[PDB]
C-alpha cells in the first residue's frame, strides 16, 4: 500500500503551508508548543507537537511526537522531528519521520499522521486520536488556522 494516491497534496517544509489550488496560505506556527498536546486514551496517551520536536519526557528530543502507556510505562516513537506539513484537497495534513517502526517484515515506521479540520472558531486547536490502522497514527485537529 502507498502513503496517498496522491491528488493535490501541497507539501511544504517548515510547519507553514500554501496551497496553490486552494490559494490560501496557512501558517500552523502558533500550534507549536513547547510543553506540547497530549490526547488521552483509556491506556495510552499521545503527546504530539506540531513543528519541530516534542518535548516530553517519555521519549527523546528529536521525536516530534511520542505515545507512552500509561498502563505498562511503555513508549513508542511516533516519528522524529519534522515540519512537513501536506495540503490535501480538502484538509491539511502533517506527516512525521520514521521515528521507531513496529517489528513487521515492512520495517514500517510508527508515524503519526495529523489531519487538520476547519473548524470556523476554535482557537489554536485542540487533536483528537482517531485511528492507527495505516500503520499511521491520525490525529484530527479542529482548528480555525486550518480552515480559510
Amino acid at each position: 500500500e502507498a502513503e496517498a494516491e496522491f491528488l493535490s497534496r501541497t507539501e511544504g517544509d517548515n510547519c507553514t503551508v500554501f496551497d496553490s489550488q486552494a490559494g490560501f496560505s496557512f501558517d500552523l506556527t502558533p500550534l507549536t508548543k513547547k510543553d506540547a498536546y497530549k490526547v488521552e486514551t483509556d491506556k495510552y496517551e499521545f503527546h504530539i507537537n506540531v513543528c519541530g520536536p516534542v518535548s516530553v519526557g517519555a521519549c527523546p528530543p528529536d521525536s516530534g511526537a511520542c505515545q507512552v502507556s500509561r498502563s505498562d510505562r511503555k513508549s513508542w516513537n511516533l516519528g522524529r522531528s519534522n515540519a512537513k506539513l501536506s495540503y490535501y484537497d480538502g484538509m491539511i495534513q502533517l506527516t512525521y519521520r520514521d521515528g521507531t517502526p513496529y517489528n513487521n517484515e515492512k520495517r514500517t515506521p510508527r508515524a503519526t499522521l495529523i489531519t487538520f479540520l476547519c473548524d470556523r472558531d476554535a482557537g489554536v486547536g485542540f487533536p483528537e486520536y482517531q485511528e492507527e490502522d495505516n500503520s499511521t497514527y491520525n490525529f484530527r485537529w479542529y482548528t480555525s488556522y486550518a480552515c480559510p
